[PDB]
Order: structure tokens, then sequence, then C-alpha cells
């Protein structure tokens, strides 16, 4: 017999070890690794040894690889051993490692991790996690130090008009963690509340509490989270129910879409909204759009901003000047408040009499302002946001493609529509994948999260590492398979309770049940009632991308959709997705049912939910109708 047994090496460290014993990867990449002698193995009495000010950094990662190498590791303080993982806060170490990276010593002294700061030591225990979460608890000896190429790295994520829960921004910032990424722009409404503003408080919205919850996990893990409310464009979710900001065109239609920049009153209605912001975000960073203004249409169609141009920036001005003026007073708003404005690259255009503040980072999406090459001529701060780095769930047009990007050697410095510009320029900030929810009932949130793996690990190796050290995207797509999801994402419960037959109270004025639940490849259910032979869907009422945003609406029993198919299936998707819901347990015990795609929470309406939808329609009293769970949490 071929006599195969476990090798069950000793814990910590050997002077013998095979020559090529594999070294488990990361991403990013740490390259540049020397080698030393021997290997070191986490074992049975191994630690995570530190300082008190890194003791919680220690007791979280004890706890994390207990869980993933199923061997008790305990934080300690004091002296470590070699059968020890250390972690170091040398801040002193600046201009090797800067503000983020870090340094790893595999020898006899153990697993060192050295940061220069907090968040470097951080990202130094996330390459840990990754080398020892792959069935191998040997690691070679010998030491690398890694720093990422750019500052910024990470993602746009519209959580916009819909709603993405905050269990998924959870996911997603830890996932971002995981991948030493930086940075998310979040689009998003936060819960208007004040009397001149609360009739935009329509869903999607996000509440205080929320917001401040995701901002604090964030930035413990590093992470910048910039608001994004978009102006002048795009703003339906923002006027609707304030037509007297809305701009007209000469025919005098409105647009809810649309600020009329002319009128100081909408001007200050946007202010208002940056000012309620600033209370939960802790980032030093506003982001005010600007992208696609005039799409559908043109500024010959809006001649007051011709006029307001001409009263404002003097005789000459342009409706490009008036909006480029707006950007400016926008910024010299935000800076008074501490902060840096930020835009899309596309409405930046043709001035005369104004020109845009060089204090402005231009986020570089569309080749349509001047060529990046242009704009680096003339100084400005650019970050590479490629329409080759976006996913959409309706717009085929846009998935991003790692292993093309991966095997045409794409780096950051590759703008928009292959525009090359220097990728060591000194204004370049990083770059970033962006998540569009567009029509979104093509796709659900738990589908985006399985979609966009691939890409978040492109950006994160682009960004940090810019270096190709896997010979092809197929060698890469191996090894962060084997490296899999960090921690959280493994222990998400998406799924609580079994398929079976249930009880549901809470839905007796659609059925007297039961109800046979099962389980989505997405982690969803379909309820089936026992009755009619029907199913449950949140289907009808008013809608924004294509999805039922309307505050009260109720659900609807259905012909059975097939809930097992994939998001290849365009042609059934809506009657699909709207047949999904997602089953939450509390804290601690109650379980919470909420529409997949709007994330609302069905709930027994009382008629003293207060919100502007309401207002107008409210669903009968004592009928199971969806809310956010703000209105039903009492
Ligand atoms: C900057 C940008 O990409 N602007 C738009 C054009 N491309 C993407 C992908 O199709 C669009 O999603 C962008 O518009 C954004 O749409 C969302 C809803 O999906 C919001 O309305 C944003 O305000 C808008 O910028």
């Amino acid at each position: 017999s071929s006599g195969l047994v476990p090798r069950g090496s000793h814990m910590g460290y050997s002077a013998t070890a095979p020559v090529n014993l594999t070294r488990p990867a990361t991403v990013p990449s740490m390259d540049g690794w020397t080698d030393g002698t021997g290997a070191w193995t986490l074992g049975e009495g191994t630690r995570v040894v530190s300082s008190d000010a890194l003791a919680a950094r220690a007791q979280s990662l004890a706890s994390e690889l207990t869980k993933f190498t199923d061997v008790d590791i305990k934080a300690a303080t004091g002296s470590a051993t070699g059968k020890d993982i250390s972690l170091t806060l040398d801040a002193s170490k600046k201009a090797e490692l800067g503000d983020e990276g870090f340094k790893l010593n595999i020898g006899s002294k153990g697993l060192e991790v050295i940061g220069a700061t907090d968040i470097g030591v951080f990202y130094g225990t996330r390459s840990v996690s990754q080398m020892l979460r792959q069935g191998q608890l040997t690691l070679p000896a010998g030491t690398v130090a890694t720093k990422p190429k750019y500052k910024e790295r990470g993602a746009t994520l519209c959580a916009c008009q819909i709603n993405i829960s905050t269990d998924w921004i959870d996911r997603f910032l830890s996932d971002m963690a995981d991948l030493r990424l930086n940075y998310v722009l979040l689009e998003m409404k936060l819960k208007p509340e004040e009397d001149n503003t609360k009739k935009a408080a329509t869903w999607s919205y996000y509440t205080r509490d929320d917001v401040k919850k995701f901002v604090k996990k964030a930035n413990n893990y590093g992470i910048d989270v910039i608001p994004e409310i978009n102006s002048p464009g795009h703003m339906n979710v923002w006027l609707e129910n304030y037509p007297e900001y809305q701009l007209a065109d000469n025919s005098g239609r409105k647009d809810p879409n649309k600020l009329d920049i002319s009128n100081p009153e909408a001007v200050k209605f946007y202010k208002t909204l940056i000012d309620e912001y600033d209370g939960v975000f802790t980032t030093k960073y506003w982001h005010m759009g600007a992208d696609e203004y005039m799409i559908g249409t043109s500024f010959d169609n809006y001649s007051k901003l011709k006029t307001f141009a001409e009263k404002q920036y003097g005789a000459g001005a342009t409706p490009n000047d008036a909006f480029t003026g707006f950007i400016n007073d926008i910024d010299k708003y935000v800076k008074a408040k501490g902060k840096q404005l930020r835009i899309w690259n596309d409405g930046i255009v043709n001035t005369k009499n104004v020109s845009l503040n060089k204090d402005i980072v231009i986020e570089y999406w569309y080749g349509a302002g001047r060529k990046p090459q242009e704009l680096v001529q003339d100084g400005y701060t650019l970050m590479n946001a490629t329409q080759a780095l976006y996913w959409s769930r309706s717009a085929q047009v846009y998935k991003v493609n790692a292993a093309r990007l991966y095997n045409n050697n794409w780096n950051v410095g590759t703008f928009d529509g292959g525009r090359q510009i220097d990728k060591n320029y000194d204004k370049l900030t990083g770059a970033k994948v962006s998540i569009w929810p567009d029509s979104s009932y093509f796709q659900t949130e738990n589908e985006v999260e399985k979609e966009i793996f691939d890409g978040m690990r492109f950006i994160s190796q682009m960004t940090w590492s810019d270096s190709r050290p896997w010979a092809t995207w197929n060698d890469m797509k191996a090894d962060i398979d084997k490296i899999g999801y960090p921690l959280d994402i493994r222990e998400y419960d998406y799924t609580p309770v079994d398929a079976g037959i249930y009880d549901i109270p809470q839905l007796k004025s659609i059925s007297k049940g039961p109800w046979e639940l099962i389980t989505t490849p997405d982690g969803y259910y379909q309820m089936k009632d026992t009755v009619s032979g029907k199913c449950l869907a949140l289907f009808t009422g008013s809608k924004h991308l294509d999805v039922v945003t309307q505050v009260g609406a109720r659900p609807e029993l259905r012909n059975c959709a097939d809930v097992s198919v994939g998001q290849d299936q365009r042609n059934t998707a809506n009657e699909r997705n709207t047949q999904k819901w997602q089953i939450r347990a509390d804290k601690d015990g109650k379980y919470t049912i909420s529409p997949a795609l709007t994330q609302q929470r069905l709930a027994i309406a009382t008629g003293n939910e207060q919100n502007i939808d309401l207002e107008t329609h409210r669903p009968a009293a004592g009928t199971v109708a969806q809310f956010p769970a703000d209105l039903v949490s009492d």
C-alpha cells in the first residue's frame, strides 16, 4: 500500500523545509519575497502576540484563525515565541512602508507582521489570514515588504434608487478589507428629516444609525466611505417631490432629474443635503457627481441657463460656464467645511468665462471631457474610473472582463477608451471598479456579489502591486479561488431557516397558509401558498429602476416562477426575482421577511407609519405590506 500519511509537522519554526514547498498566494501579491531557511508552522500553542494598543487586532486575528484552522489560537501580550504570530506597529518605518504597507518576517522568531500604522498592521494580518486559510499550515521562511502603488483603490457602489441592503454593504466592506481596498464611493440617500427636505424621504434611503454603523465598520477596515449626491443631473430621487427646484426647458417642461442651478433656492436645497450628510460620514471628501446633466437633450433647450451664465459670469458666458460655476460654488462650499470636492469628468467642457477649480478631484470614466492626456497637461488630479471596470445589472455592455484586462496589459494609467497616460503621473490617485444597478430586476444583490468576485481581485492586484506575477489570468484565478472570501462572508447566514412547510401569521391577509419554502442559489426563498398553489410576489407599485420602491406596496399571489435558474435567464427575470424573499433572524430569535429586490420589510400596516409615499396612498390598515425597517421597528 502507499503508506500515505499526513506529515504532521511540529508547531513553530523548523530549520528543515523542502526547497519548493508552496508559498500560499495572496491578493494583492506580495512581490519581491526573499526566501529564508526553513519554515514556520501554525499549530497547538500558537498565539497572536502584540502590545496592548494592538490587542483588538490580535484578538480578532486569533479568533479568525481559530475558525479557519481548527487550532485554538489565542491572543496574548508580552514576549513572543517562535510558535507565535507577532503584530508590531513601528511608525518610524513610514519610508519603507508608508501609511498602508507592511512587512512579513517568517523565521525562527515566528511570523512577524510589522506596519507603520494601525491600518498597515491590519493589512498585514489580511495576508496572514489569506496564507493560512488554504489548508496549508506550514509557511516557507523569508521576508517581504509591500506597499500600494496607488493611494485610492476600490469601487463605486451605487446604492442608489434601489436599496443595497446594509448586510450586503457589511459583507462588501469585509471583502474590500481582505483585498486591501480602501475606497468606496457610496452614492446613496441618507434619509432627510428636516422640514425643508423631508419630502425626499422616499425609498431607497438609509437611516443615520445605519450609516453610522457601516462607516464605523469601514473605518476599522481602513476604508474611506465617500458619499455622493449626484447634481445637477440624476436628481430624480431628490426632486420628484420638489418640482419648484426642477429645471424647465424652453417650453416649460420640467425634468425631475435636473436641478435648476439658476434658482438660488434649488442650490440652497442641495447645500442643505450636504449639511445633513456631514454629520454621519467621517471622510474628508464630497462627491457631487456632475455626470449626464444634459442626457437625452442639450443646453440649447435651456436658454435660461445662458441668461444666467451671462448675468453671473459676464457677457459671453455660456451654459457650460454656468455648469462649471455651479461645481466651483459647491467646491467653495465643501472646502469651507474642510472637504475636498470630487466630480465625474464628463460635464467638464469648453468654458469661456469660468475655469474649473484645480483642487477638484476628477474621476475619469468617459472619453468626453478632455482626453486624460489633456487633463494631465493642465495638472488636474485624476482617478481612473474607466468603463472597462463597470458592471451593470441591465446593461450587458458593462460586465468586467478580468481575464481580458489581465491578458491585455491594462494598468491604472489605461484611461477610458484605451487612452494611456503615464501610470506614474504624480496626481494619479488610483483606480476603481463601478457597480451600477440600472434596470434592477435582472439581478439580485446576491447575484451581483457572485459576479463581481474576479473583478474585485483584479483591481486589488493592479492598484496595490501593479504587477502580473501569474503568467496568465487563468493562473490568477486558480489562486484567488483558493484564497476564497473573508470570514465574515463565509459566516453570513444567507438562508437561516430550512426549506419546509411553515405557518406564517403575518401573511394571513394573503392566505391562511401554510407556506412551502424553498431556497434559491442566490440565498433567497420562494414561498408557495399551499391553498392557492400560487407564490408570494412583491410585483406591484410605483417603481424606480423597474423595482418597486413604493412604501406600503402590498405583495400578491402569482403563478410560481422558476427560482432555480441563473441570471442568464433574462426573459423571465422580473417574475423570478419578484418571487425571491430574504429571511433574517433577529437578535434574537424572530424572523423578518423582505422582498429580495426591494429590501423593505413585510409588516402589518398600523396606519401610523409616517412617510411621504403614505401621505398619498396607504395600504389598508391591518394588511401586510412592505415598509422600510425604520417605520416598523416598533
Ligand atoms: C458616471 C456614470 O457612469 N454615469 C452613468 C452612466 N453609466 C452608468 C452605467 O450604466 C450609469 O449607471 C450612470 O448613472 C448613474 O445611474 C444610477 C442608477 O443606476 C444613478 O441614477 C446615478 O445618479 C447615475 O450617475
